[PDB]
């Protein structure tokens, strides 16, 4: 069954340089896209989902057979705290469905 790794608990961050958040999962099924939230309360916030400026991925993602979601995260301030999470989404119609999420990893800023 696909699972959502996201290995670094949590991770710190002097204010201005590059926080990096690490995803991977470990299927290509079920089909859908992976997209990054900080929170996982009603009201999160959408960092990433396959635009936002400072954000961009740390492989490649118009590859076959990538599983490899990490981004990176320009010139961090401490507006960017908190703790982020890797969601995959099952395609569907309407639209696509939360499917699994990574297990959050704590963005502190020094």
């Amino acid at each position: 069954e696909l699972q959502v790794i996201q290995p670094d608990k949590s991770i710190s961050v002097a204010a201005g340089e590059s926080a990096t958040l690490h995803c991977t999962v470990t299927s290509l099924i079920p089909v859908g896209p992976i997209q990054w939230f900080r929170g996982a309360g009603p009201g999160r916030e959408l960092i990433y989902n396959q635009h936002f400026p400072r954000v961009t991925t740390v492989s490649d993602l118009t590859k076959r057979n990538n599983m490899d979601f990490s981004i990176r995260i320009s010139n961090i301030t401490p507006a960017d705290a908190g703790t982020y999470y890797c969601v995959k989404f099952r395609k569907g119609s309407p639209d696509h469905v939360e499917f699994k999420s990574g297990a959050g990893t704590e963005l502190s800023v020094r």
